[PDB]
């Protein structure tokens, strides 16, 4: 039911670029304190700039390490959350960074790549844009790869329960994906870590499976977070997914008991609206 | 909001036994292929038999290893699913084993202990029965301990979303707990791995928090399953939890893509009814 490219696409950078046909391509790297990895990621993509890729920015989501200076030193344009859209006060979380990035880019096609990847392949961007460039009706491309605890324990089983039509999607939460600006500026953006699952469900509801493709990127490595930070992420994924399914979420943050101690993590039920309204 | 015993209970086996006041206590160990651990678990509890504990059975849920012979050799009464309730054909899964165990025991109080625990403390059963024996209105006692991936990523965040009143429960899926027969024979039993979360939500809805206590067992160790088996368990926990919250579940099993291969795991939306109807 779902256009899946199972092996390495056969296209080439010169073919894909020809297929642009006046369309532009922006790449956004969201980054929060990724000084150890930001440079390797930027370098994997910057050789494409002024060719297949027209624009690369790092959206610096409030880093307090050396993320920004190392990104500048790799030749990337770095855009803070405030600069992307300064009339609107900044909220925390990943979804805010990606939503704002629409105002700081102008490509007809937008590619998101996480900045915490350990040594990413230089064809990620070409592999993701393939179906948007050479297909018909594809508006969103998700990646899969490779062990993804939230994906396999939370998102895929809840999708099977509540949107089983998306059961064929191998990595619904994947941070590497591309989509048309027309789609992205028409969809709301869930806060925090809810943004990927929200975009997938909203895209499906509006365009169906035929507008979605997925592409094998082989294997990917990244910062494996401790279980407690995953708990808050799972809570936000659940909150965003239930809302899309018409189920009322309590809005109560996850509490954890670490001779134990207690901490309550934030959860948000507030989406950003389609960036179109900002026109 | 929730009666919590945070340090080691101060009671003694002789005090607790005196407090029985004619009430009986059954212990059930569900077991599916636990030959490596069944013996250490039985031995931790059998010294209590004919004193605090009136009855110990192993409910052999279809083992094909040496579980049954090793349990017999530790002096335990072993009851198959068929023998517990032979007029009713056997279904797979943990919940079926626990539900049937009500027909093969007669204690006024029933204690469940998983049979895959690595070296369990001999006071587990005394610590769990404490609040049922010495409290008032306690009808269910859950344990906590100790890293519990389904609990921290699936069950606690979904409870926070959908039954936030149970947010103070530290280990909702814990396999070690005790309850009155009157409660257990009044509640349905969810299939598979849904049984613990189902019993907790059903108990709360019927009796509120004041009927539930929890007790610190310190640290517990057990067979840490691979992520893919956890995926099917999470799917069933989600299915049981959504049903209790009035949310329709698709009934679609989780599919996993392991040059990948596909497998679909069973999920069940069929509860067993209150054992009372079998009277
Ligand atoms: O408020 C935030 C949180 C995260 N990120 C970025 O979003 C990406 C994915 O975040 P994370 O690693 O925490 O998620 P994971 O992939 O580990 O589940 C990373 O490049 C982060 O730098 C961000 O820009 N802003
Ligand atoms: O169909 C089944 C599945 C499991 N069990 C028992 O239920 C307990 C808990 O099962 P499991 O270890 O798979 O769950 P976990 O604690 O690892 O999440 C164990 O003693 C199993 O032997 C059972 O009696 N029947
Ligand atoms: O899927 C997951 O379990 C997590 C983290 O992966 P691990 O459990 O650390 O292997 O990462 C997912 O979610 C993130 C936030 O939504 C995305 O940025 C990742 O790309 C996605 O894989
Ligand atoms: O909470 C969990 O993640 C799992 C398995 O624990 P691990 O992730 O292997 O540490 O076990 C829970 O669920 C089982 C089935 O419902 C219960 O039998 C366990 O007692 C409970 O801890
Ligand atoms: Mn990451
Ligand atoms: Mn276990």
């Amino acid at each position: 039911p779902l256009d899946t490219t199972w092996h390495r696409p056969g296209w080439t950078i010169g073919e894909l670029e020809a297929a642009k046909a006046g369309r532009t391509i922006s790449v956004v790297l969201p980054a929060l304190n990724e000084e150890a990895t930001i440079e390797s990621v930027i370098d994997s993509i910057s050789p494409l700039v002024d060719g297949l890729v027209d624009e690369l920015i790092v959206l610096d989501s409030g880093s307090t390490d050396d993320t920004e200076i190392r990104a500048i030193a790799s030749g990337a344009r770095v855009v803070s959350r405030e600069q992307a859209l300064p009339e609107v006060p900044v909220r925390p979380g990943k979804g805010e960074a990606l939503w704002r990035s629409l105002a700081a880019t102008s490509g007809d096609i937008v590619v998101f790549i996480d900045s915490d990847l350990i040594n990413p392949h230089p064809l990620f961007v070409p592999w993701l844009v393939g179906p948007l460039l050479t297909g018909e009706g594809i508006q969103l491309v998700k990646s899969f790869y490779r062990g993804g605890r939230v994906t396999e324990l939370v998102a895929r089983p809840l999708l099977a329960a509540l949107r089983p039509e998306l059961g064929c999607v191998l990595q619904p939460l994947s941070g590497e994906y591309a989509a048309s600006r027309e789609l992205l500026t028409s969809l709301p953006f869930a806060p925090g870590y809810g943004v990927e699952i929200g975009l997938l469900i909203d895209t499906f509801d509006r365009l169906g499976l035929d507008a979605i493709a997925q592409v094998n990127l082989g294997v990917r490595a990244h910062r494996n977070r401790p279980l407690d930070e995953l708990g808050a992420m799972s809570r936000q994924v659940i909150a965003t997914l239930l809302s899309r399914c018409g189920i009322p979420d309590s809005g109560v943050g996850l509490t954890q008991f670490l001779d134990y101690t207690r901490h309550t993590w934030p959860v948000s039920l507030v989406d950003r609206p389609p960036m179109k309204v900002m026109r």
